């Protein structure tokens, strides 16, 4: 009949809508009605009262569930044209459940039945019955002749409008009272509002009072903190604005909503705060777009055109065509008008032609908005664990409501009322804010991390990053600041006596300067800029070059210089070449890694070998410059046929100042830090060396010999030892390998070691990783998740952008700079991206990784620490109460006042709290569950009890209570009540002043002055009251006079009571609290 066919739905129903007649809140409920009305024409009031409080949970409960809601309101149907709703069921990766509405519309004089899911579209196909997301040409089947020749949209075009819809992100922000009305029928506020409307029953006026205006606060709050982000989110989206769009063969100018695919357009420099509207994939012409917005690096890459490529034959990969592709989003800084001639008439503006792909939710950044906004995944899925702590509290609650009401019965009171008081306890035990606790400690640590620009993607990663045993960096753009520093040329002079012998500048023949100077990918705009790698403008203005708008490059003191030609620059047979042209004549130059020009050039040095080995061993990164003249377009591998020597170009690469100190401090914070990189592995391990990840020596794992037999073998950075190796036959020896040198893993020796048995003991003891392929990367962190150990991988994020999403938390680390981004926030304050990992930091300083390690560990224990302390004050209230209302005393409204005030003045301060700089060893384990939370939570109910206990049985020494006859709970002067009251109230602060949070993680208690001082105030009023000394207070709060020798007992039972209790935490916390460090978080070397 009726289905859904799209990767985020499993199952799928319709519904119709049922009357009001035949739901299940209105008609079952008559009968019972009339007869209590029957009975009725004391003891059934609360008949009354129990109907009522079933009848208004019948009809609250269909909001909680969508399954309930389903089975109540509606009755499922399997005829397509008469439902008028649908449920969905969701993948269990994707969101939610929910009921989304059908509509129906009649076009060109046929029906079309469509709704939408999570911003995504559906339709109604006829002929398969089932509702299909439309799908796009350029994801199912590619051709590149497709594209060319497309000549865009004619006629009406009403059903594509249907079918795609308009192009622009669709984020309503709903008013205030919209979403308030959602937030009231939560069953959080919804039970809230239910025990304040049991102590209204109960005459307790100005309590409830207070309690539900602070209820109502607290909730509007929380609206208006997620109305700012649902806020927030709107400004992702690009302004409308004109651009020029081919329809009934000519332009026309639309604005940007009315764009859909396989439509026109025509692309120029794109203007302030503005963007390119959606994907296309450029026709004809070239651009240099700025890729920061969406993939977060600097260098602006450079577009070309499709045209150029067969039609006929080849397909649209999206692989060597990458070039082609323009993401939405990004900026577009040049852009050049098409060259020749085509069958379309060329634009009015001097923009290219392009072609769009896909509008709308559908495109990159706004599949990521779409994840952002609606499948996100909240702290704490499971949500088991508040449950069973709930239900822990719960039969405490029952086993002191049996007691108090059989003493009630007892004692000749009446039942009826005494229900009521076994419900007060019952649900005064059950505290509220509970389960909600793991999101309040997340967002306020993500408040203070975004304080240090380390803004925050996904949060739920938050407190993995509390506990991370194996952070894993990158070598270049993470551990190295990209500002080279030209140190000289080498490898130039043919005699060579010496190894080491360098020329500055201005001394190499000719040909060497005309080569650095011929080939490189630098460009100026028409305004004026310099663009490209900065590693090559540090190196063209050393040498003293200069680039003119013109591709022509002179002015360097020797002539001048053109490049007429050029070639891409590929990780794969990485090299750059290019060819240019003297006043002579045209030679051709080249620029690659020498281990790949070495096998290229005919006339190979005698020292080329040596030097590259020497120079590469300390910290410099080498460069090959070739040249072969070439006598007057052609293929790439002529010009690089066969080349002469020119020289090496050595860049001395300089440590960022905050990485030797973050990595001392993870290395002491028991943190194992190992080193993921794609250099050659000479560069990697003296990096490694220097930053402090490897401290003796090291051993380098790597092919034996040219040929490809799979034979590695264990050799030093020099040529001191070498160990042979065989992976199929030969094994790790423990002792002599991995005791004494901490050896480093090339990626060639990882390939041939996959399938060996001990792969996974080796893994353990290496801690650097050079020469990996991307690919490696995300084998290594999916086999370091296997073993067991979290993982957090900081790397520059536009290289490995799938490797990052692997581990448990990935940060990436852009480049800026502090004073820019004070300027820029002091230009935003007058006026007033990476977006590709999970976390990211605008500033380029390595310290972000212990900002948010240290945050996470905060976040935990400040969980921690809530829910002891949330356990603890309930349990205290409820026996407190219980030992009250087992005779016939009761509280009276100033009293119970004053507690919630004196009590809410300590919850106000113990929220705050500054972490301490420096980590520590301990790691905080996560879970309700363990010895440490559960021993101390019960081992100081028992102090509690006993001191509570002790006290009761000395005030009913003092004045004894005889059974009475129809006993009525009322507030007269007692010494019960005093006693019992400022027991509460002292050991409710007790508590909150014993289970405060240690030094080692955060902050001592008396640092703090916010807390410290709050808690002597509270006691010193409390000790002030108990001591009788200021008679106005205790005439004031109505508290009977007490003998001389009861005031005696009093406060040394509480001032004994809280030692107790401090003696008994400490002993849990020092015995139980941090859990034991992997295996791998070692620190040993002989």
């Amino acid at each position: 009949k009726s289905f859904v066919s799209s990767p985020i739905v499993r199952d799928s129903t319709l519904l119709v809508p049922k009357s009001l007649i035949a739901k299940p809140y209105v008609l079952p409920f008559f009968p019972l009605y009339a007869t209590f009305a029957q009975l009725y024409f004391e003891w059934t009031f609360v008949y009354l009262g129990t109907l009522v409080s079933l009848n208004i949970l019948v009809m609250l409960m269909p909001a909680w569930n969508v399954k309930i809601k389903a089975k109540f309101n509606y009755s499922t149907t399997k005829n397509v044209n008469e439902a008028t709703h649908i449920l969905i069921y969701t993948t269990p990766n994707n969101g939610s459940d929910g009921i989304v509405e059908i509509q129906r519309v009649t076009e060109a004089g046929s029906l079309q039945t469509f709704f939408q899911f999570q911003k995504k579209r559906f339709l109604w196909h006829e002929n398969e019955q089932v509702f299909s997301s439309p799908k796009f040409l350029v994801d199912e089947s590619p051709k590149i002749g497709d594209f060319q020749k497309c000549k865009g949209h004619s006629g009406d075009l009403t059903h594509l409008k249907r079918l795609y819809g308009e192009n622009s992100f669709d984020i309503p922000i709903p008013t205030f009272m919209e979403l308030f009305k959602e937030h009231a029928v939560a069953p959080l506020f919804v039970f809230q509002v239910f025990c304040v409307a049991l102590w209204l029953l109960d005459e307790f006026w100005y309590y409830s009072l207070f309690n539900l205006f602070m209820i109502i606060s607290m909730e509007a709050a929380a609206v208006f903190q997620r109305l700012t982000a649902l806020k927030e989110f709107r400004t992702m989206g690009i302004k409308p604005y004109t651009i020029n769009v081919f329809r009934n063969k000519k332009w026309v100018a639309l604005q940007t909503n009315e764009l859909l695919p396989m439509d026109l357009v025509s692309i120029t420099r794109t203007a302030e705060e503005s963007a390119i509207p959606c994907d296309l994939i450029l026709l004809d012409g070239s651009a240099i777009v700025n890729e920061a917005m969406l993939s977060g690096e600097s260098t602006p890459l450079l577009k070309e055109s499709i045209k150029l490529r067969p039609s006929e034959d080849n397909l649209q990969l999206d692989g060597v065509d990458k070039i082609a592709v323009l993401h939405g989003g990004t900026k577009a800084l040049q852009v050049t008008p098409p060259e020749h001639k085509s069958d379309i008439p060329p634009p009015p503006d001097g923009g290219a032609l392009a072609i769009v792909t896909k509008t709308g939710f559908e495109t990159s950044q706004g599949s990521l908005v779409r994840v952002m906004i609606y499948s996100a995944e909240r702290v704490s899925v499971d949500n088991k664990e508040a449950l069973m702590f709930i239900l822990f509290l719960l039969i405490f609650a029952v086993i002191a409501s049996w007691y108090v009401w059989v003493e009630g019965t007892k004692m000749g009171r009446i039942q009826s009322k005494l229900i009521l008081d076994c419900i007060l306890i019952i649900t005064s035990v059950v505290p509220p804010e509970l389960p909600m606790e793991l999101t309040m400690a997340v967002n306020s640590s993500l408040a203070a991390l975004a304080k240090f620009y380390v803004y925050c993607t996904e949060p739920f990663r938050i407190p993995f990053a509390g506990r991370i045993d194996v952070c894993c960096f990158d070598k270049t753009g993470t551990l190295t600041g990209e500002d080279l520093v030209f140190e000289g040329l080498a490898g130039i002079s043919a005699d060579s006596e010496n190894i080491r012998h360098l020329y500055s500048a201005a001394e190499a023949p000719e040909s060497t300067i005309l080569v650095i100077g011929a080939a490189h990918a630098l460009v100026k705009l028409e305004d004026g800029d310099i663009v490209g790698d900065p590693m090559e403008k540090a190196t063209l203005k050393a040498v003293g070059w200069a680039v003119e708008r013109k591709n022509s490059n002179y002015r360097e003191g020797t002539g001048k210089l053109d490049i007429i030609r050029r070639f891409q620059f590929s990780s794969a047979l990485k090299r750059s070449a290019s060819i240019a042209s003297h006043n002579d004549a045209l030679f051709a130059a080249v620029k690659g890694a020498p281990e790949t020009i070495r096998e290229r050039l005919s006339d190979i040095p005698k020292n080329y070998d040596e030097i590259y080995k020497s120079f590469t061993r300390s910290g410099s990164r080498v460069l090959a410059l070739a040249s072969k003249s070439l006598p007057k377009d052609l293929n790439r591998d002529d010009v690089e046929s066969e080349l002469t020597f020119n020289g090496f170009l050595i860049f001395h690469c300089p440590l960022k100042d905050d990485a030797i100190e973050t990595i001392k401090m993870l290395n002491e914070s028991s943190h194992r830090s190992i080193m993921i990189t794609g250099d050659n592995p000479l560069t990697a391990v003296h990096v490694a060396k220097e930053v402090g990840i490897v401290f003796g020596e090291t051993l380098i794992l790597d092919r034996a010999g040219k040929s490809d037999d799979n034979q590695l073998l264990f050799r030093d950075v020099e040529e001191t030892v070498s160990i042979p190796f065989d992976p199929s036959k030969d094994t790790f020896d423990h002792s002599k390998l991995f005791d004494r040198y901490d050896i480093a893993v090339t990626g060639y020796a990882l390939n041939a070691l996959e399938g060996h048995s001990q792969l996974r003991d080796l893994l353990r003891h290496t801690w650097v990783y050079a020469r990996v392929s991307p690919s490696q990367k995300e084998f290594l962190l999916n086999t370091l998740k296997d073993m067991g150990y979290q993982t957090l991988m900081c790397g520059d994020g536009t290289n490995d952008v799938g490797a990052l999403k692997q581990a448990h938390v990935g940060i990436a680390l852009l480049n800026g700079t502090e004073e820019g981004l004070k300027k820029l926030g002091e230009q935003r304050r007058l006026e007033g991206a990476s977006c590709a990992a999970p976390f990211t930091s605008k500033l380029a300083n390595v310290s972000a990784v212990t900002n948010i390690i240290r945050q996470g560990r905060c976040a935990l224990v400040n969980t921690i620490q809530m829910y002891k302390i949330l356990a603890l004050n309930c349990l205290i209230s409820a026996y407190s109460l219980s030992i009250i209302y087992m005779a016939g005393v009761k509280f009276g409204d100033g009293q119970a006042t004053v507690s919630g005030l004196l009590l809410s003045v300590c919850f106000l301060s113990i929220s705050r709290g500054k972490p301490l700089e420096k980590l520590s060893k301990q790691r905080p384990q996560s879970g309700i569950f363990n010895v440490y939370i559960m021993g101390s939570i019960l081992s100081q109910f028992a102090v509690h009890i006993a001191t509570l206990v002790y006290i009761t049985t000395e005030i009913y020494k003092l004045e004894p209570r005889e059974p009475q006859v129809d006993l009525e709970k009322e507030f007269a002067p007692s010494l019960l009540n005093t006693g019992i009251f400022i027991i509460q109230l002292v050991q409710q602060v007790s508590t909150f002043a014993v289970n405060y949070q240690g030094e080692p993680f955060r902050e001592n208690i008396r640092s703090n002055k916010g807390m410290y001082y709050g808690l002597l105030g509270v006691t010193g009023l409390a000790l002030a009251s108990a001591t009788e000394f200021l008679p106005e207070l205790n005439e004031a709060m109505k508290f009977v006079p007490m003998t001389d020798d009861f005031k005696i007992k009093l406060t040394l039972t509480l001032l004994l009571d809280f030692f107790g209790s401090w003696g008994v935490e400490h002993f849990f916390k020092f015995f139980f609290m941090d859990d034991k460090p992997s295996d791998i978080s070692v620190q040993q070397v002989k």
